[PDB]
């Protein structure tokens, strides 16, 4: 029975808690870490560390992490696996994220950063903040998994407002921790467990992600198409010497469809790729199967 | 006055960290008090009552400059447990302030403190437990050595005895069993009884009572120093089906166990969400 934490940490990682926490996301604790009371307040994440209460500077951010790592360790003592995720560019989850990251891999849990590059459209400042914050978490986490949100406007709705498009990357970041929790919390037929988990994510590196879900006739191996072509994996699938495909459905998802998507990923994938395949049971799914896809080693 | 009034307070972030799984845990009947001593950061409670007051001496100050307000959120009190939980930090240095205030008071003061993995290291934790015993009755102290395997394991390990040293007493004193203790006996035996250890068995099924109380006797966080107490409490958790015949052969073996001139509090808890398991908390004071 592993335990897991999912870190969101500034506003941004706060709201991507929250928004796991609306959508019913089940077998793992939250933890909101900000530096913002108010906020935190309307969080219902369980539990909430307001830091650098003294004090968008990434600078700032790192030292109010830093000043509170005792606190930090003491939430994430017991986790078999931490997830770190923010919104880079801004200060407290640029600056914050790779001491949470730092902590939770000192202390053995198998460390998964999950973070958003921030639009272009939000200027170069918080685009190389972000970049800087994500080499930097680089370091300090097993596996990173990278979303730009530019990719994200290719798809979706193209009179997206500015607040879908943010809504958006939250989503997707629920969608990054998901895809891989559920395989341990909520199985199918194909029980991927801890173990397995925590050997294709160890040291794997920076990591891109890609999603597809369809419904009806040959929606898994639609839904897996999807996932491999989509433009958050920046068409480097066929690079990838790790991967970890995650199916969920109904309590009817067959092994048949399972294994045509499965057979699809790897006909897609490197020749010498390590992929691992593993099943979901959601029964909130109805007629749909959602296929998650996380790429290392390239 | 009668239903004896408990406060349970946390204070610095591993203290209040403790209240807030204890909360999450469905502790019952007792007061949960929050004290954060951290100027840069808080932790967040869901606990009753919520005090910021926000190093050892920073802690130590913090609760002194705020003692007029901790003693009106004390005031009432039968008994009052102070932890500063797992870790170090602003929470060491207020604990005590926070025990001697309770204990001016009259409330049957008691603390909690952990004594950290030797894998840890050290960078104060031995100063933080001389001043905490000063101000306290009892202190409980929980060597998390003594629990040793991956390092996840051991630090759930000791989370959850922590939580024990203090619903083990409480549950006791709260929720009753068919046998129910004194509180009178319980402030009789712990007032300024010093320095306590803790033990917890547990098992299910046939011989279960025996079994767990065997256990918890023998427990290593007991550091063999139940033959040489002078006062024991003992509580058996269970559901409500509990002989008691086998309570009495569990109570009979740590009469047996223990110093013959020991005083010796014992009880039982109707806890129906264990199934057919028994948990057994054995708590030894004096030499």
């Amino acid at each position: 029975l592993a335990v897991i934490k999912v870190v969101g940490i500034g506003g941004g990682g706060v709201n991507a808690v929250n928004r796991m926490i609306e959508q019913g996301l089940k077998g793992v604790e939250f933890i909101a870490i900000n530096t913002d009371a108010q906020a935190l307040l309307m969080s219902d994440a369980d539990v909430k560390l307001d830091v650098g209460r003294d004090s968008a500077d990434p600078e700032v951010g790192r030292k109010a992490a830093e000043d509170a790592k005792d606190e930090i360790e003491e939430l994430l003592r017991g986790a078999d696996m931490v997830f770190v995720t923010a919104g880079e560019g801004g200060g407290t989850g640029t600056g914050g994220a790779p001491v949470v990251a730092s902590i939770a891999r000192k202390l053995g849990a198998l460390t998964v950063g999950v973070v958003t590059r921030p639009f272009s459209f939000e200027g170069k400042r918080r685009s190389n903040q972000a970049e800087n914050g994500i080499a930097a978490l680089r370091e300090s986490c097993d596996t990173l998994i990278v979303i730009p949100n530019d990719r994200l406007l290719q798809m979706g709705d193209a009179a997206v407002s500015l607040m879908d498009a943010f809504r958006s990357a939250d989503e997707v970041l629920l969608n990054g921790v998901q895809g891989i929790t559920d395989l341990i919390t909520t199985p199918g037929l194909i029980n991927v467990d801890f173990a397995d988990v925590k050997g294709i994510m160890s040291g794997a590196g920076t990591a891109l992600m890609g999603i597809g879900s369809a419904r009806g006739e040959g929606r898994s191996l639609k839904a897996a198409e999807i996932a491999i072509n989509s433009p958050l994996l920046e068409a480097s699938m066929e690079g990838a010497q790790g991967v970890l495909m995650s199916i969920a459905g109904g309590s009817d998802l067959g092994l048949f469809e399972i294994n045509e998507a499965a057979s699809l990923v790897q006909d897609a994938a490197h020749p010498d790729a390590n992929i691992i395949f593993g099943t979901v049971i959601d029964d909130s799914l109805g007629d749909e199967v959602r296929v998650t896809v996380i790429a290392a080693g390239f």
